Parts: C-alpha cells; sequence; structure tokens
C-alpha cells in the first residue's frame, strides 16, 4: 500500500437530495374587453360582461405563456377567449356585494360568485364619474374540466380570481 493526503482544493465531499417547493403562479391578461353598468345612487351593479383574450396571458414567463395556449391548457386555437357574464348582484352594503355570473373557460360554463368590494366612487377632475372596485373569488379547475391531464398535486385545483378595476363614465 501507500498513503495519500487529500488535495482539499480539488476534492469535493458532496451530496444531492431532491425536495419540493410550493409557489404561487401570479398572472393577468394584457388584452380584454368589458361592459360596466353601475348605479352610484344605490351602489349596485346592473350589468358586468367581460371578455378576455387567452392569447394575452402574462405570467412573467414567455415559455409558460405559450404552453398555456396548448391543448393541455386553454386550447386558444379552438377557444380564443374566456367570458364572464353577470347574472345577479346582491348588495351587502355600499362597500360590499355578492356577484353571481357565468364564467366560460374553453367552452365550458359554470356559474361563479365573486366578492365585490367597492374601493371608491367619485366625481372626477372634469365632473364626470369614476369608480374603483375589486372582484375576488376562488374557482375550481375541476369544475371547468380545465387542464384535466395535470394532477391536482402538481397544480392546485383552486384558482384565485383577483380582478382590480379603475373605470370612468362614457360618451
Amino acid at each position: 500500500m501507500k498513503e495519500y493526503t487529500l488535495d482539499k482544493a480539488h476534492t469535493d465531499v458532496g451530496f444531492k437530495i431532491k425536495h419540493l417547493q410550493i409557489s404561487n403562479v401570479k398572472g393577468n391578461f394584457k388584452d380584454y374587453s368589458a361592459v360596466i353598468d353601475f348605479d352610484p345612487a344605490s351602489a349596485e351593479f346592473k350589468k358586468l360582461d367581460v371578455t378576455i383574450k387567452i392569447a394575452s396571458v402574462n405570467t412573467e414567463n414567455q415559455t409558460r405563456d405559450n404552453h398555456l395556449q396548448q391543448d393541455d391548457f386553454f386550447k386558444a386555437k379552438k377557444y380564443p377567449d374566456m367570458t364572464f357574464t353577470m347574472k345577479k348582484y346582491e348588495k351587502i352594503d355600499n362597500e360590499k356585494g355578492k356577484m353571481t355570473g357565468t364564467l366560460t373557460i374553453a367552452g365550458v360554463s359554470k356559474d361563479i360568485v365573486l366578492d365585490a368590494e367597492i374601493g371608491g366612487v367619485a366625481k372626477g377632475k372634469d365632473g364626470k364619474e369614476k369608480i374603483g372596485f375589486s372582484l375576488n373569488g376562488k374557482i375550481k379547475r375541476s369544475d371547468f374540466k380545465f387542464a384535466t391531464s395535470t394532477s391536482t398535486i402538481t397544480l392546485s385545483d383552486d384558482i384565485n380570481l383577483c380582478i382590480e378595476v379603475e373605470a370612468n363614465e362614457k360618451e
């Protein structure tokens, strides 16, 4: 035999171990249309109809945005837009209400409830109206048969809708 001494400078006493991490995907859509009818006398919504262009998704990650258009997600080639249609606004008070409407993702439609929170109603600089509200609510991928190939382990069944609107009177 023969005795050696490590060259600590070119020796690595190393290990690799696999772990999981949970993270939130946050995103919006750059491109959408809405019709908003609101009565500031009573702080009631009268009509709220939104159309979102799936193509315009942005989750801060180019390769993921593309992947979202594919058959295993939005299938934007066949179903290029998602639509929301208000069916009912039930006032709680002037800051708060329960909105019920039809969401349609990739041709499948379900009625969902959003929590309307009016964060401010005003007359503008120019004497024409503004409003600022939010719509919050949880929907389930499974209720919309959405991204069914992807497990509820890898990706949560719960999607959190966070709609923030500043909006001005018309004509």
